[PDB]
């Protein structure tokens, strides 16, 4: 098993870096298992966020074949696009040609590309989930008989305590503390699970959970989070879907998600986010409301830094374990 060792930013996401192309140019990637395309900026990339990134020049590269089919990758928080191009892509020491989109505008994908300082994302999802119908790196180095498992881990870094790690091919005990359980994928292409959601006396039933490292929220369904809110003490920032509370409030709730095999749950810990710039003893919530047609949460970031995930292809199940506290 390989692993890429992933660096914390302002305790809201984290990063891994991997290369793309025969001569290491090296990038720092958003590793994202609800997205299933890989893209780098480019040498050619004429937009004003690309002036802070390492950017990718496939003349220098030897593995380079062109693909140039144009291509628009389209986000939630934005839009990339550019075109196809196949090089070398290695991640820890393992490595695959493989394709991928050269990014030459990041306009559309702003504030957030120049507001933080990853170069790029690679993701982690479902081949059909992919633009393009790219096999997954990790079902193709699995494939290619590079690693024992087409499965891979989050450990995720804790700010100021620890750094994290995505580990390929192979799950590791130290990484996490007490039992690993397994919930199956209800979902063919989303690494999305079935639970039942507490969050006080409020409760949804068979929940679709959707366990994703690039998004740094918990979210909750609209009706769902508006009965939560209720006479909580918190207030809603103008113009913004976030909720601001002092650090202490007492009546700040645990969600509980549960299965037939395990018991999960998420304290006010580790959805807070300290803003004592903003004021003394204030903090954001990490909680956004989000109605997809089906009554889905999204267990961001918040929940993989509690919780060890292992995402495994093979098996069509995610495993669930608490983090090891360190290392
Ligand atoms: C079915 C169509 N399709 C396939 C096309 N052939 C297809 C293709 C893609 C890439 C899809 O994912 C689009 C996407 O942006 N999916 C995101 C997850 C998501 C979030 C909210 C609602 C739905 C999904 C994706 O995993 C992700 O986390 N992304 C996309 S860019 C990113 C910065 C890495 C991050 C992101 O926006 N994060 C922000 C975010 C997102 C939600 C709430 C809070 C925050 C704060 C930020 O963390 C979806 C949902 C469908
Ligand atoms: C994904 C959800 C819901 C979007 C939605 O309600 N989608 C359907 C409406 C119709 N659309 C307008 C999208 C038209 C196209 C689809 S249509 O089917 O109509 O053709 C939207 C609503 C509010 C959005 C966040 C906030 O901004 C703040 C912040 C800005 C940054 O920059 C990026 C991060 C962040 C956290 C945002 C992420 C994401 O982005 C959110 C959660
Ligand atoms: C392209 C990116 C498109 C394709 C599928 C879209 C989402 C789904 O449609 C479900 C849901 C419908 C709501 O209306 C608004 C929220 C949400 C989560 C959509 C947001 C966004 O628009 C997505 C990610």
């Amino acid at each position: 098993n390989d692993n890429i060792e992933l660096v914390d930013f302002q305790n809201i996401m984290f990063y891994g870096d991997a290369e793309v192309g025969d001569n290491q140019q090296p990038f720092t990637f958003i590793l994202d298992t609800g997205s299933a395309n890989l893209w780098v900026p480019s040498v050619k990339c004429t937009t004003a966020g690309c002036l802070t990134k390492h950017l990718y020049d496939s003349s220098k590269s030897r593995t380079y074949e062109k693909d140039g089919t144009k291509v628009e990758m389209n986000y939630v928080s934005g839009t990339v696009s550019g075109f196809f191009s196949k090089d070398l892509v290695t991640v820890g020491n393992l490595s695959l040609p493989y394709k991928f989109i050269e990014v030459i505008d990041t306009n559309g994908f702003e504030p957030t590309y120049t507001a933080s300082t990853f170069d790029g994302i690679l993701g982690l999802g479902w081949k059909d989930l992919s633009i393009g119908s790219v096999d997954p790196i990790v079902v193709e180095l699995k494939n290619q008989n590079k690693i024992e498992n087409a499965l891979f881990t989050f450990y995720l870094p804790v700010h100021d305590k620890h750094t994290g790690f995505l580990t390929i091919g192979g799950i590791e005990e130290r990484f996490y503390e007490g039992p690993l359980t397994y919930e199956k994928l209800n979902h063919d292409l989303y690494w999305q699970i079935t639970l039942d959601a507490h969050v006080g006396n409020i409760m949804l039933e068979k929940a679709n959970c959707i366990v994703d490292s690039g998004t740094s929220a918990i979210t909750v369904p609209t009706d769902f989070l508006n009965k939560m809110l209720q006479n909580l003490d918190v207030i809603k920032v103008p113009f913004l879907p976030f909720y601001v509370t002092l650090c202490n409030n007492s009546k700040l709730p645990t969600f509980e998600f549960t299965s037939e095999n395990g018991k999960y749950t998420l304290e006010p810990e580790y959805y807070l986010q300290h803003i004592e710039d903003v004021g003394p003893g204030l903090c954001m919530l990490n909680i956004i409301g989000l109605d997809f047609p089906v009554p889905t949460f999204i267990l961001g970031d918040p929940f993989m830094r509690k919780y060890f995930t292992v995402f495994d292809y093979d098996n069509q199940s995610v495993g669930i374990a608490l983090a090891k506290k360190n290392l």
